[PDB]
RNA sequence: AAGGGGACCAGCCUAAACCGUCCGGCUUGUCCGGGCGGGGUCGGGGGGCCCUCGGACCGAAUCCCCAGCCUAGCCGAAG
């Protein structure tokens, strides 16, 4: 089924994206050797939670930047 | 079996959403989930979360106290 890999994976995807497999891959691979984890609504979330907070930090990255934007190069 | 006539008669608590707290996991985080807590219980669909308005009567299957009752008994007419 669907899952989320935590690590970058060969033929399947790069960290964090979520690819669909055959569960007897899942459950005798990925999942025990921290390679992926299940697409659980509960984990679902961690995905966006991580993102929202990635992309919240960058965009006071890009705000504290703006600043030195106009107080800079002036 | 529905139905009709009867007996008895009584209706409730949660899970979930939402809020709070404590605890532990690592990827800190508006995170995730474990407990406890609040909230909620319905088929006029009900509940949550927001806006306004409103403004003591119920009531236990729980806890008391009592009557009554069971576990000995007693009085009891007239040759």
């Amino acid at each position: 089924m669907k899952v989320i890999l935590l690590e970058p994976l060969e033929n399947l995807g790069d960290v964090g994206q979520v690819v669909d497999v055959k569960p007897g891959y899942a459950r005798n691979y990925l999942l025990p050797r921290g390679l992926a984890v299940l697409a659980t609504e509960s984990n679902l979330k961690a995905l966006e939670a991580r993102i929202r907070a990635q992309a919240k930090r960058l965009a006071e990255r890009k705000a504290e930047a703006e600043r030195l934007k106009e107080i800079l190069e002036n």
